[PDB]
């Protein structure tokens, strides 16, 4: 019976995922940081994230409600903004997506309360 209300959650959340991978149209956020390119990033992020890890855990009903699903999208912001220097293409990126992220989150939580 959970699982029937929590069917309902990950559709809406599905549709909130997509609408904020629009929001990042350079795909800066789309995966894992890359340890190729970023080969200390461990040492610096201790919890790393990224939409595609969202998504995974998305369609395996692992967000029970929107709370869980914003603080992965907070740490993908907050991970960036630490790791990244301001004037940098990164953290310019995640500005952008909390900036017109939270406008689709704020929607969000009107439909889940309802
Ligand atoms: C290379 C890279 C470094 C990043 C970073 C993202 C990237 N990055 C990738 O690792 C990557 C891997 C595979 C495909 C990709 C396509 C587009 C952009 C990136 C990308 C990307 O920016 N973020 C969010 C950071 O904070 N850093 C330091």
């Amino acid at each position: 019976a959970m699982e029937l209300r929590l069917t309902e959650l990950t559709r809406l959340l599905r549709s909130v995922l997509d609408q904020l991978q629009d929001k990042d149209p350079a795909r800066i956020f789309a995966q894992p940081v890359s340890l190729k390119e970023v080969p200390d990033y461990l040492d610096h992020i201790k919890h790393p994230m990224d939409f595609a890890t969202m998504r995974k855990r998305l369609e395996a009903q692992g967000y029970k409600n929107l709370h869980e699903f914003e603080e992965d999208f907070d740490l993908i912001i907050d991970n960036c903004m630490k790791y990244n220097a301001r004037d940098t293409v990164f953290y310019r990126a995640a500005v952008r997506l909390r900036d017109q992220g939270g406008v689709v989150l704020r929607q969000a939580r009107r439909e889940v309360d309802s």
